[PDB]
């Protein structure tokens, strides 16, 4: 790590900020930390770690606007001046000493990068979850994602250009395939959490991309070899960060029989899923039948007066049960979206004696749990994800963690909207609160962390924006962010985005490399 | 291509924004985007793409000013300093370092312009929407604009004076023409929308000039050819935009029967649409006829309750069921709005074995379709709309999406007004929530922005405006545009509007062909 | 180009005689125009001819025409019904207030239906029949 340049003392140089003039060679980027290393008058050194956040160059030597350029590249002696600014992280003893003038300052990647991350705090429990501009992998910290520390996965930014779901496969890709759960497993001592058997369930609300999780990708292999060329690489993104390229061990795959018979759209091995009649009065999931608030009148005082009677009589023994329903009897719009409901559900709701075909999330060995909903309408898409949900939670509830589940939803904003009082809503609420003393984990997905309601996003410990939009990036939910990065947040293109997690003072740039594991056909 | 000029050093050359000057020679004007070129001192080049937003002219020689100015004109030294800002857009490398003041900077209009709008990241699917001032066609993501990624359209810009519904036309024109449909129809792959049968449904509130999307238009001839002369191009701006210059194909017109009898402000061909009485009991969407928001008292009780009699007794079977209620019934202020339909509705609903007067869209083949309510006032004008909507909305989801069908509201603030909290707020909230699943999209056009629900604007993901109020810019709803946009907005001439995409981080310009459908008389 | 003008005063009868012309703001119009600097007359430069107003009707309460007749030159009195006012359904534009107290809404939409009903049958003497039909004493 050769010199970049001089600490410029023109400017102040408090310890919080310090510009300073990057020598002729070795240019400096933005989101490019350095560090810079000072002789106290005693003897002890000093260094300071810090990422830049601003730079810009002057002609020096001209005084009229715009009137000597043509001069300068015909005949002309002057120089060009390359200065940068300075944000620091931390200080490498307890002092507030600011830097001499006249330092030197460089870039580190070796051991002094982990003092910039604060790596020395996290040792055991490493994990990488991206890179950074050099061969840099960034570690996170998994005590933070999990319940050892309390927090979650909230992923932003506005949806389509921003692949935020092939960034959140990325990080339970690297999960389990770097160690970290077992790391955490050695020396337990009896702890709650003993178990390296951490697994995942993905939905998907839009098409088929996310189904060729287990067929590795071929064209991946020539598109990753010209973009690492052109951009200038030690080796493979993979190896150097540590993870290997194979893709996900394979994973069964839960559709609707009409759906499953319906589209095909792999003809592959898919296990469907039927929930029987008989146990949905007896487990009492009525009201999420209803994807809709449902403040107007007191339908929820329908609803509930129902299903009460209605569990009754379960306890004590789908379209006719529609007509029985009807027969007994806020009437017809209680009607209305059981007729909605029924067509795209009447296939999954059958009377039967086969019970090996429920769905069981959390099986004996499963790492994901991918369940193709697609076809079915949004009605039919938040009562699926509903029952599910309560499925999963009550297990992980009566017994202990002993466990970590992953749950992952896409596009979370219209699932939990505020004052919406869905039922669904309470579900999520309760993972959020409740979710650190227990093994479940959420990772969500949004578009402007301003419609989620605000107790889902207030608990979450790593928030991750891409691409964000102008309108938003002046919110008050997006503070977090200093006021020097609100503009290249537009810049950012996909392939790259902002992580931001606590222990770490200010956000840093990274990109992922591409998945290994295709997505289209 | 000569360059324009050089990249200033004097002021900041940070690489979000830098100042440039332009040599004596061609002409920069604002919004138009260039291209410099930055070598490094390793070697790799690096090219920076933006839009200049600023631009001006400085006087330099003479200080004491109006003292000298007019001794400029007749003998003294001095000069002029044009110069002009850049907002660069994206980096073609993935870098943030400030260009080297001293290199030139040159405009893009071969390949490097299709890399500033992001041309390559939407290759198969570039549909052109827009004109820049030269003969480069703008390219827009289809894919945002149907269900594929989601995404709407939300025209607005100050009535009157800003044409607004002609730019809805000519994106429908270039949708149905541009063969758009049939390459994305492509390489299906067993996809759920795999079909080119795109159908429109537009509703005209102001005069007749809508009316007539059949013929062609004769006026254009002369007028499109005085302005291509006059501003200077190489040819027709049809053949720029590389599109043909005839009208729509086979359209519909649906009209009333008796204003149909009495407009003929066309004779030729008109279908006219009627609904037959006990169909709509057996309907029952009877809300809909109640314009208001019925806020007063609880009329939505006595409404539902009133339909809730009437559907039993219609399903176990116009002023004549006006007739009816009297002998089984805040209740006079119901019969007063019935009553005043009467003279109004009353060619919408009449008893007759005749069937093919069903309304009936989305037909076996049809293109676009024109209903006219000119005639009907504004109370009756509001149920025919929203019967269509829900209509179409119900078939439409009773089959599966198999095709797009996009529908375009004028005004629509008072369809859908905030608090709104009518039968018709929520068929258009459920088509903006429900749409990108469907093959149903709305084109809406509105006035303010800022008087209608605000969560229809956000579902929104083409933002259109032109000729934008001066009391409107300021205004929360209007943050993505940037400062130097807000003091053009008002400067914009009709025929010319701001085209905001997702991916595209600033807005750029666009200007119109003139029509070739006919529009007068 | 039937266009007609309903126009409303509540100040003093300045608004009164658009009717008749008049000739002393004449000498200040003329008064005005060459200190300032025209050239010609601001009705002539703007194309409007100075004729004044077509002659229209003006109106008044019957009650106020015999007092006021300030213009005895002629005003046509107008006169409603108390049978045609009942026909109109439409009672409450006497209660001018909010009305937010109580119920006085719902009171109004009572006795106005139960009126009408009276009316499809067939102010003194009205306020006594109302009167003796039964917040009510404030409505009186």
């Amino acid at each position: 790590a050769d010199a970049i340049g001089m600490v410029l003392g023109t400017e102040d140089v408090t310890p919080t900020v310090f510009w300073f003039a990057v020598s002729h060679g070795a240019s400096v980027g933005l989101d490019d930390l350095v560090v810079v290393e000072t002789r106290k008058p005693d003897g002890t050194p000093v260094r300071f770690y810090g990422l830049v956040d601003n730079v810009r160059k002057r002609h020096e030597g001209v005084t009229f606007e715009s009137d000597v350029e043509d001069v300068v590249a015909g005949l002309l002696p002057a120089s060009v001046s390359y200065a940068a600014r300075v944000l620091v992280t931390r200080v490498d003893p307890e002092n507030f000493i600011p830097p001499q003038p006249g330092d030197h300052v460089r870039h580190a990647a070796g051991r002094e990068l982990a003092m910039a991350l604060s790596a020395d705090k996290m040792e055991e429990a490493a994990f990488p979850g991206g890179l950074l501009a050099d061969g840099q992998p960034l570690p996170l910290n998994f005590r933070f994602i999990n319940g050892e520390s309390g927090g979650h996965i909230n992923i932003s930014g506005i949806s389509g250009v921003a692949t935020k779901t092939s960034y959140a496969l990325f990080l339970l890709h690297s999960i389990f395939r770097s160690g970290v759960m077992d790391r955490t497993a050695q020396g337990s001592g009896g702890r709650q959490s003993g178990t390296a058997g951490g697994r995942a369930l993905i939905f998907n609300v839009k098409g088929e991309d996310l189904l060729f999780l287990d067929k590795p990708n071929a064209r991946m292999v020539e598109k990753e070899d010209k973009v690492v060329r052109a951009k200038g690489l030690s080796a493979d993104r993979y190896a150097l960060l540590g993870l290997p390229a194979e893709p996900f061990r394979d994973v069964q795959l839960l559709a609707p029989p009409r759906a499953g018979a319906a589209g095909t759209q792999r003809s592959e091995g898919v296990t469907p899923f039927v929930f029987t009649i008989r146990e949905f009065c007896a487990r009492r999931m009525l009201p999420y039948v209803f994807s809709d608030a449902s403040a107007s009148l007191n339908l929820g005082f329908v609803i509930g007066n129902i299903e009460e009677k209605l569990f009754r009589l379960a306890a004590a023994q789908i379209s006719y049960l529609e007509y029985k329903l009807l027969e007994e009897r806020f009437t017809r719009r209680l009607r209305g979206v059981q007729k909605y409901l029924s067509p795209l559900i009447r296939g999954d709701l059958t009377p039967e004696q086969a019970e090996g075909y429920r769905p069981d999330p959390l099986r004996r060995g499963i790492q994901l749990t991918v369940v193709d909903i697609h076809a079915l309408s949004a009605h039919a898409q938040m009562f699926v994800v509903g029952v599910l949900l309560r499925e999963v939670f009550e297990y992980k509830e009566r017994v202990g963690r002993q466990d970590t589940v992953f749950v992952v939803l896409d596009e979370l904003n219209k699932y939990a909207p505020r004052e919406g009082d869905s039922p669904i809503k309470d579900v999520l609420l309760d993972i959020a609160e409740r979710g650190r003393s227990l093994g479940i984990i959420l990772i969500g997905a949004q578009q402007t962390a301003s419609e989620v309601e605000r107790r889902i996003v207030s608990n979450a410990a790593i928030r991750v924006v891409g691409r964000l939009d102008l309108a938003e990036a002046e919110r008050p939910e997006y503070r977090f962010l200093p006021q020097s990065f609100r503009g290249r947040a537009g810049i950012l293109q996909p392939g790259t985005m902002l992580v931001s997690q606590p222990d770490v003072p200010n956000p840093v740039l990274v990109n992922y490399p591409f998945p290994a594991w295709a997505t289209r056909r």
